[PDB]
């Protein structure tokens, strides 16, 4: 519907500021629009900020959170001193100078880098893009984002608060197949969660599945588990959700088809994005968001290891018939 200045065409005069924050954040956050630790840091950041919102603390007459709003960076200073929030500080103020810069709110800024960042990553789908958050915030309550040493039944408690099914949980987990780790044993910083930290597919719920063989590190870090090959992490919640019965058939629905994978991640991720708010009160402008070049490889189990390696939790549909890869054991080198 209407020309922005640089000639675009978008359907709101209200997505015009973001093809400016767009280049922004391609030129500088991103490093010429790169699918590396800002991407990374940026997918734990909207999840945090958009995970403290709880019905049950409303309910009990405290303030519950106020969910995607950005507080996690208009309130850094009470926030990044909870558990879960540790190595973001130096993304929050990046971050917190773009929205200055431009006059975006915080809330609304997270989820643009969000669907910006995902597009420099090949597979990504292109997520739906919402503005209009109000700016104001208060700090979010402490204690309403799950740890890896919680137990299933915790995350399932704590996520279905906030509204999220079982499956929606499975869902939300897909954004473990672009990450590492830098924090839980930083004697292997940045080992990756699966052997493609660069590509969004579904190498991670094939690979959380295999048999738990490998001590990547020297020592065992905070909540981690023996992994399949050198240099890859295993944290303990994605191991546990991915055997549990209650969450094993969707994690292993995910294998074999990274179209499902995606479709289902866009959806989850559009109702994550709008925690707290009413999204018809929202503008839609996701046609600011770029695509993100495909992923042409096929799923496969990695360097010789067959099904009989993975650890089949699944009671009632068989595993899908994956493509298997020979050479040897792959070690993985840390995430970019
Ligand atoms: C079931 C809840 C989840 C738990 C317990 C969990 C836990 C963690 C932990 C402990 C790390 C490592 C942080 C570090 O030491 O550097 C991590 C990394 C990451 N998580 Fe999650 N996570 C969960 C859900 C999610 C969701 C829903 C998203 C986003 C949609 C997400 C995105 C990421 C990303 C992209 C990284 C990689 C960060 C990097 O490489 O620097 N996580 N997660
Ligand atoms: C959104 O709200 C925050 C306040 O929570 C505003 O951030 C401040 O902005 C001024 C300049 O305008 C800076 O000097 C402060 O350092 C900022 N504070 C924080 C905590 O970041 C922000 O400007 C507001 N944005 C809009 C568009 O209203
Ligand atoms: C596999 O090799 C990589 C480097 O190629 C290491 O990061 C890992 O620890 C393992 O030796
Ligand atoms: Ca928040
Ligand atoms: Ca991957």
């Amino acid at each position: 519907s209407v020309t922005c200045p640089g000639g675009q065409s978008t359907s709101n005069s209200q997505c015009c500021v973001w093809f400016d924050v767009l280049d922004d954040l391609q030129t500088n956050f991103y490093q010429g629009s790169k699918c590396e630790s800002p991407v990374r840091k940026i997918l734990r950041i909207v999840f945090h900020d958009a995970i403290g919102f709880s019905p049950a603390l409303t309910a009990a007459g405290q303030f519950g959170g106020g969910g995607a709003d950005g507080s996690i960076i208009a309130h850094s200073n009470i926030e990044l001193a909870f558990p879960a929030n540790g190595g973001l500080t130096d993304t929050i103020e990046a971050l917190r100078a773009v929205g200055i810069n431009h006059g975006v709110s915080f809330g609304d800024l997270i989820q643009f880098a969000t669907a910006v960042g995902m597009s420099n990553c090949p597979g990504s789908p292109r997520l739906e893009f919402l503005t209009g958050r109000s700016n104001s915030s208060q700090p979010s309550p402490p204690s309403l984002i799950p740890g890896p040493g919680n137990t299933v039944t915790a995350i399932l408690d704590r996520m279905g608060d906030a509204g999220f099914s079982p499956d929606e949980v499975v869902d939300l987990l897909a954004a473990h197949s672009l990450a590492s780790q830098e924090g839980l044993n930083s004697a292997i910083f940045r080992s990756p969660l699966d052997s493609t930290p660069q590509v969004f597919d579904t190498q991670f719920y094939i690979e959380t599945l295999l048999k738990g063989t490998t001590q990547p590190g020297p020592s065992l870090g905070f909540a981690e588990e023996l992994s399949p090959f050198p240099g890859e992490f295993r944290m303990r919640s994605d191991a546990l959700l991915a055997r549990d019965s209650r969450t094993a058939c969707r994690w292993q629905s995910m294998t074999s088809s990274n179209e499902v994978m995606g479709q289902r991640y866009r959806a989850a991720m559009a109702k994550m994005s709008v925690l707290g708010f009413d999204r018809n009160a929202l503008t839609d402008c996701s046609d600011v968001i770029p695509s993100a070049v495909s992923n042409n490889a096929a799923p496969v189990i990695p360097g010789g290891l067959t099904v009989d390696d993975i650890e089949v939790s699944c009671p009632s549909e068989p595993f899908p018939e994956i493509a298997t890869a020979s050479g040897p054991l792959p070690s993985l080198a840390p995430a970019p």
